[PDB]
C-alpha cells in the first residue's frame, strides 16, 4: 500500500498553484474593494483551492458550500449580494451555464464565476469565465482537491496518471 | 469591514501548521505500509483537511460527510465500500460536547470499517456529555467562543488563517 504520487507526473506545481491563487487573491480584493462578497465553494473538488483563496482574501465575506448536483442555495443569501462561485475545472461549460441559471434566479447584484482550471476543448458554448488561474490543454489531471475514484486529491500539486 | 478587525488571534496560523505538521507525522508513522480512508467532517473540517492531506504520505481514500447542529449527518460523499473493513480517520474541527462525535462514531461503524480513529483540531472538554476516546487532539482549548480557520458563526470568519476569540 503505496503513497498516490508515484502513480502520478506533476502537470503544475504546488509553487505555481500558491502563485496563481495570490494573484486571484489581489485581483478580487482589488474589484470588491470596500464592498461584501459570498464565495460559493463548488464541492467537492475546489475544497482546498477555497481554503487556500480565502485565507488571501482581505475584504468582507461570507462563505457558503454547493455540489453541481444540487441544481441548493438559499434566495436569503444570493439575493442582492455579490456571489463569486469558486469551481475546480471548466470543460463542456455545462455545469457553469447551470450554476449561472440556478443562482442568477435569485437576483444578486453580481454574479461571477472563478475556476481554478479550464479546459477549452468541447466548450459548450458562450461561457463567462471572469476568473482563470489556469488554461490547459485536453488532459485528465488530478490532485490539489481533484480526485479520480477517491484517490489523489492529498496531493499538494495538479498531477497526470501516468 | 474585513472581518479580522472585530477579532483577536487565539491560536496562530504557525501554531496550527505546526500542529497540522505533527499530526501528519503522527498517522505517517500509524499507519505505515496501510491504507486509510479519511472522512472530513464538512464543513467546519474543510481547511483542517486541506493542509492536513498535503502533508500525508500514506495510500489515502478521501471520504466526506456533512455534519449540521440535534445533530444531522448527510453522507455528501461517503460509500460503503470505502469504509468496510479499512481503515477510517475522522477528521473533525471542534469537540465542544461530544454529541456529534458519538453520532459519527455511530454512522460510520455501522459500516463496519475495519479500524475507526477520530482526530480533531480542537478539544474543549467543558460541558462533555458523555466520555470520549480522542485518538489525536491537536489543542485542548479553553471555554470559549472560537472563528476562523474554518469554523464559521452564520457563514463568517471561515476565511481567518488563525483560530480567533471575538471582541
Ligand atoms: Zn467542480
Ligand atoms: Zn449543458
Ligand atoms: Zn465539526
Ligand atoms: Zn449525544
Amino acid at each position: 500500500m503505496t503513497y498516490s504520487a508515484e502513480n502520478t507526473e506533476v502537470y503544475i506545481t504546488s509553487q505555481q498553484l500558491e502563485q496563481a491563487v495570490t494573484r486571484l487573491a489581489e485581483q478580487i480584493n482589488q474589484d470588491y474593494s470596500g464592498q461584501q462578497v459570498t464565495l460559493v465553494c463548488v464541492l467537492k473538488g475546489s475544497f482546498m483551492f477555497f481554503a487556500d483563496l480565502v485565507r488571501k482574501l482581505r475584504i468582507d465575506l461570507r462563505t457558503q458550500f454547493i455540489t453541481a448536483s444540487s441544481y441548493s442555495l438559499k434566495e436569503e443569501y444570493v439575493k442582492d449580494k455579490n456571489i463569486i462561485i469558486i469551481e475546480d475545472i471548466v470543460d463542456t461549460g455545462h455545469t457553469y451555464h447551470k450554476l449561472i441559471e440556478g443562482i442568477g434566479k435569485y437576483n444578486p447584484k453580481t454574479l461571477k464565476f472563478a475556476t481554478l482550471l479550464f479546459k477549452p476543448a468541447r466548450l459548450e458554448r458562450d461561457v463567462k469565465l471572469d476568473y482563470v488561474c489556469f488554461e490547459i490543454e485536453d488532459k485528465f489531471i488530478v490532485g490539489y482537491g481533484l480526485d479520480f475514484d477517491e484517490k489523489y486529491r492529498e496531493l499538494p500539486y495538479i498531477g497526470l496518471i501516468k
